[PDB]
């Protein structure tokens, strides 16, 4: 139907028909009156699988020959979410499927939404890695992510009685067929042990764990190039002995469902090690098959997580390949480069110096020898500094001594980066500002991106193809090609159809809620915020809004109101209390405004369940207003921001991480920009930030916190939101208070705008035409060429 | 090559290439370039996979609506499955050309298939026989276990001792399994007995799901296929929550190496009722797609007691859920279940402690109490005032420690019961079930063991199928009588001379398979073979007195001519049982002696057989010349192995027990080295010392066991042995010593006449059709299950 998604050739067709049913037949073992929906969906994705064959092995055997330098992009997350519409996509196979499907009388979207997440991630850290491998592809870059088969990713979330709750995600429960098991290349992982010292150094006495290899292929965008992500699942090298292999095989149990926070957990320790130790392996091995090691080898570590990295290959060079140590140390940081995500202190990994010592002994060893010789250089450089080289020591004081495994980062690291403008500005300023005195030509910007394949093409195909329709689909892989929308504003048409998709869109997700769970309003205002559940983000600061909203609507009935559907989504860390919180008191405003009879069509508000990489899909589409809220200076960049922006919402925002690029993209008059500036919250933090200073000026504001705290949204526990009270009246490290008047008040013009059909659309299709500079293909290009030193090609 | 394989039709041999090459580029994401031994496997394996689906979906749409025969067991010893599909889609000789035009070798392909190693010996072996003959027997017969993560433990030998390591047989995949994810089903453990309006109602349990994987069972040319369906088990801070999951999956993850003992381990008894609990939801769902009419249209055969929980489990779904009255629930139950008993050894009863039952369990042990009542009544009204035989045949035992009896319970709850052999299904109505026979005879019937002479004939010896089928034909394979035919080719010249020419070959390919795995064996030597799990009623022990007394005999008498002799012992010991060790490293210690003696040389040569499992049975077996089955009389109720080395070729040296005494009767007396006590000879003592003191030789070698003539640096190492010997044999060892030996030189005398050895094997090879598992399954079918076996094929 929709040119975009390619042909639907008669003999084509015919071909998917015959290899559906030869599947269907010989791989799922049925018939056309006892298959299952599961085994229909399995037959198209082992049909569509069958064409990514012969482009992979000629992809790495193209390699192989041209023998390029290799980017392998390591990290403990990669959050990749489905993967047979991506695949259809990008070999243009979407229509062809459709056709062939609908000829054996099924519907293809519906065997779609049988397929589970691969939801190895929990976040934006996680989802950029797969959107960075979804580009690395698509730029023909000799490109490899590297990571865990975790067996349970993020945990699947249900709404109970208004509160989260974690069930495990059994993903691979029914097979995977998206992966292959590479056997051939396990490789063993040590443990614990003890070091000897000779005429070099030996690791001996070592707990063996395997690393058993599993490769997912990444096909890039119609140039027939398929990469691959290889994910690392651990293995075991009378009756309790055989049970006891269990533990070994617990380090790719399960991902840590830690978004922006850090607990010494020794599990974690080992699967960032694992991950580690079998990836570098894997490397190294590729290179034989070391002056010239940073020549062919780029190492990208996706935050500290794979921090280990730097010693582990000091390791395998210094040890088992017997160089000397500062040709070693050379060539270690020559490979290596650091990306910052978060400038957040409880993030940041610092490990207990007596933990690495039992589990890691020889690292520990090469981490004290690294830190002497950069500590030498600090000296060297600022004679006298003794509190510098307290403040730059990989090693930090307490009754705990920690190593600080972002200093070992910087240390190791040719390239330091942050993920926006404004985020690499701090890092200079502030948490690194002795590093950038020491080496400034480290320090590096790589504004974030995400893929318009899977964020456009893929999620919201009706938009991509009116685009189509007036400046063709070379866009889809050269997105600043978006500029030329600027010449259809006032083409009546377009306008037209960028509402209608909208609508559409719109249409949709109010669908699968009734489905799937809840009634919302077609005819309303879609205000989204989707994100993990933190005080940072301010979730909370959405809640008083939508509080005001339902006090102003009480005090004035018969005033008309732009009706609004409020929706929030994201899950809570299971050990974060108040973030538990913040999704029950979402709930809890829901149960008394969704019911008030006086209210009734005007205002609903609702909790979306299981926010995750194919929710995003459906809800990002549909939205009209994209809430990116966190105090300025906390969100790092922040990736759903970008989403919302090329699939037709206005950004209400602070000044804080890509936002700032986005306003400057769109022009400040086509977002709804408010709020503290990071100037405006170092003026509080030096003055002291006092909320109740609010609290006594603010009369909406008191009213709120009144019904709070007495039990008006709990009835039958008037104690239940205490804790947050408490925080927002006398411990908010995140100033809710303060940037609530500017955040009402700047609602109150989005609502304005939305009263004209018109005008907002306007707005919207200055927004879109304006989103080019947030693909994640710019962002690799400035990867490659400043960073890992190789050149893209499409 | 050779006729009994099939045809190599130039049209199946192209498209059998094609869709090798398709497999391992599509499947496998390979090129002949990187491609390795193992891909080529994968690659032939998916090939073959390919034939059999057209008729397993056709097979299971045809099940005309037949009574459908269930066989429960927590074991299924199937070995490799390549070949054997290959043999009964008849497309082996079509895949040895195809893979030879492809550059490979179809023999090296097949050895890297793991074996599904899910059994322990006999009674597991036996299932997988089973499931196989009923498939040929066209019957609509489904195989019930567990998907054990990792089988019977893969032997090692170090330093002369047992070393266990983990057979991770799914290492790599499994391509003959199909998982079955919409059959997925609620397992209960644990929990409470509540009483509603209604009834008794199991409530606040721990749910395991159980995930069922079908493995198709091909019939012999019949395109039949059925099923063997395997449940794996599934779980339903955070991160101890989600590890914790191990914990119920750790059900199915690893099978018991016990083999003739009993256990008390709760992870044991989770096993059985997992297996239990899904099996009868799914037996009872495909019965629904009025319970009268169950027994007609299920059977249920319990093999040994390990699934006996699914009498009480078939009265709870019957009552506490489907509602029935407990006497028209009870009549349904007992009609559908049938008990088939495997030994007689007491510490093989299984005899759950109350305590056990009550928390793990709590509403089978209320029925379990509810049906010893109702029992016990019936006992009492039948044989008024004998006390004494109440307590006898109550299911619950008096103690310490209460105990349920398990075999007890079968019996109560079967309408058949049988043993495995003649003379076992006849002291089970004499002893060990003689109240039970005496209140219901009618159900006590005897079922003589099996074997399949597809795995067990033309599989690992097509050879001698092929010299076979060159006299009588093809029809032998699946009518295993008509060898009978072969009687008469007993003087015939050149079936002597083919028969001698095909053991010799085996032979010389068993020492090529020694030779390249292991390092020497001579290979015109005696072929003397001990293969069994290790266990003092087996007497591996009287095997090693028989060897040192040869290697004695030889160093008093240097230049006396003996007939050259290989005895290869092979076995897997319980990894608990101390004696078992010990009896493998005896083993070893003489032969680290008489291997390395210059005046013995090619003469005598003893050698451990490491790792015995179902594909090493089908390398050594045809290599055989003497089968040893030499237990204890009365103790192997019938032996299975001993089958094997009959139909392939092999003398027998044994006692009077088993199915051993129907082997010697359908061949003859005259054909078979019977020797020792039998079981009325037995009976006449349970004093070991008085045949010490009367023997010379036997004193010699115990003399060398107990001052370290076979352990130097360990002098007193088998002091255990000489103790037990001497003092605690429950096998009477001693006592069939100097019979034994006897016999051996009447072995020896004999193999020293070729023809007359060769004719004597004819005579055995040709009265073995008694002993092929078609048979035993005809039977079960007429005289338990109630239905009609029949060869008849399918179409395409
Ligand atoms: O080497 C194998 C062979 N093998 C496959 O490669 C396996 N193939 C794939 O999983 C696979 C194939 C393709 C093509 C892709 Cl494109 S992604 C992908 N994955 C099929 C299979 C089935 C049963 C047993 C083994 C296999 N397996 C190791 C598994 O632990
Ligand atoms: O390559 C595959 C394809 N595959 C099957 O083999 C496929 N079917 C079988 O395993 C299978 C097929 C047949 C035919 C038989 Cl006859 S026995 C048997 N088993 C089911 C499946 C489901 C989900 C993902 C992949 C598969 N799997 C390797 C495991 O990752
Ligand atoms: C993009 C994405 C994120 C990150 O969104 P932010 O608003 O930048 O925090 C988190 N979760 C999912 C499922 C995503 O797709
Ligand atoms: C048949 C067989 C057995 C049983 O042999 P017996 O001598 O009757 O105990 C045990 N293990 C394997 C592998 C077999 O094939």
């Amino acid at each position: 139907q929709i040119s975009v998604r390619g042909l639907a050739g008669v003999e084509n067709v015919t071909e998917l028909k015959k290899n559906f049913n030869r599947h269907l037949h010989f791989t799922l073992v049925k018939d056309r009156n006892v298959a299952t929906p599961r085994d229909y969906y399995f037959a198209l994705a082992h049909t569509v699988r069958d064409h990514l064959v012969g482009r992979w092995i000629r992809t790495q055997q193209h390699y192989y020959e041209k023998d390029p330098k290799r980017i392998y992009y390591l990290s403990l997350e990669f959050y990749m979410g489905r993967t047979l519409q991506n695949t259809m996509v990008n070999l243009a196979l979407e229509n062809a499927c459709d056709e062939a499907t609908y000829q054996l009388g099924l519907d293809m979207e519906e065997l779609e939404e049988i397929e589970e997440d691969a939801g190895l991630g929990n976040g934006g850290l996680g989802r950029l890695a797969a959107c960075f491998l979804d580009s690395m592809a698509t730029l023909g870059l000799a490109a490899y992510g590297y990571g865990i088969r975790y067996e349970f990713g993020i945990f699947n979330q249900k709404i109970c009685g208004g509160w989260q709750m974690e069930e495990a995600d059994d993903w691979l429960r029914y097979g995977n067929p998206w992966e292959k098991a590479r056997p051939e290349f396990t490789l063993p992982v040590h443990f614990y042990g003890r070091v000897e010292h000779t005429s070099g150094a030996k690791w001996v006495d070592t707990q063996v764990v395997l690393a058993m290899p599993y490769d997912t292929p990444v096909p890039g965008y119609r140039n027939n190039v398929v990469n691959t992500m290889r994910l690392w699942s651990a293995k075991a090298p009378y009756i309790q002995a055989v049970l006891d292999r269990n533990l070994a095989e617990n380090i790719s149990r399960v991902l840590y469902p830690n978004d922006n926070f850090f607990e010494g957990k020794e599990l974690r320790l080992k699967q960032e090690y694992f991950v580690v130790a079998a990836t570098l392996q894997d490397i190294i091995r590729r290179f034989k098959s070391f002056d010239a090691f940073p020549d062919k080898v780029a190492i990208q570590l996706n935050d500290t997580h794979p921090s280990l990295a730097i010693p582990e290959l000091m390791r395998v060079l210094v040890d088992l390949e017997r160089l000397d140590w500062d040709k070693a140390w050379e060539v270690t940081v020559k490979t290596c480069a650091y990306t910052n995500h978060t400038v957040i202190p409880e993030a940041l990994e610092r490990w207990p110096v007596h933990l690495l010592e039992t589990l890691l002994p020889r690292h520990l060893q090469i981490i004290y020898e690294i830190n002497q010789r950069f500590l030498n250089r600090v000296a060297a450089a600022f004679p006298g500094d003794v509190d510098r080289l307290r403040r730059m020591s990989l090693v930090e004081e307490g009754a705990v001594k920690r190593i600080n495994m972002a200093h070992l980062c910087i240390a190791g690291s040719h390239a330091v980066n942050g993920v926006a403008r404004i985020h690499s500005e701090i890092l200079k300023k502030t948490i690194f500002k002795d590093f950038y005195e020491l080496e400034p030509h480290k320090f590096q910007n790589k504004t974030n991106g995400i893929t318009p394949r899977r964020w456009l093409v893929l999620c919201n195909p009706g938009l991509a193809e009116i685009i189509a329709e007036r400046i063709g689909e070379e866009y889809i892989s050269d997105l600043d090609q978006l500029r030329k929308l600027l010449s259809y504003v006032d083409d009546e048409a377009f306008i037209r159809d960028v509402a209608k998709v909208k609508q559409e869109n719109k249409l949709k997700f109010a669908a699968y809620l009734e489905r799937e769970y809840v009634h919302i309003n077609p005819n309303s205002l879609f205000d989204v915020q989707v994100k993990r559940i933190h005080e940072y983000k301010r979730q909370l600061l959405n809640c008083l809004h939508v509080i005001t909203l339902y006090n102003r609507i009480k005090k004035e009935p018969n005033k008309f109101v732009v009706p609004r559907t409020v929706m929030i989504g994201g899950k809570a860390a299971p050990g974060y209390h108040m973030a538990k919180m913040i999704i029950k008191l979402i709930t809890a405003i829901g149960d008394v405004v969704n019911h008030d009879p006086v209210v009734g069509d005007r205002l609903r508000v609702i909790f979306l369940e299981n926010y995750r990489v194919s929710l995003a899909e459906k809800v990002i589409p549909a939205a009209d207003l994209s809430e990116q809220i966190s105090t300025a200076g906390t969100e790092a960049s922040g990736t759903g921001n970008m989403k919302f922006m090329l699939n037709g919402a206005l950004t209400i925002g602070t000044m804080d991480g890509a936002n700032v690029e986005m306003a400057e993209e769109a022009g400040e008059e086509n977002f709804f920009i408010f709020g503290m500036r990071v100037e405006d919250v170092d003026r509080l933090d030096q003055r002291g930030y006092n909320a109740q200073e609010y609290y006594d000026r603010i009369p909406e504001l008191r009213q709120i916190i009144e019904q709070l705290s007495s039990g008006f949204f709990s009835p039958k526990q008037p104690d239940l939101f205490k804790d947050i009270v408490n925080m927002l009246m006398h411990h908010d490290r995140f100033k809710v208070f303060a940037d609530y008047e500017e955040y009402v008040k700047c609602q109150e013009r989005v609502s304005a705008l939305y009263k004209n059909p018109r005008e907002w659309t306007r707005m919207v299709i200055r927004n879109i035409a304006t989103s080019g500079k947030f693909s994640s293909d710019r962002t690799i290009a400035q990867y490659a060429r400043e960073i890992w030193g190789v050149e893209p090609s499409r």
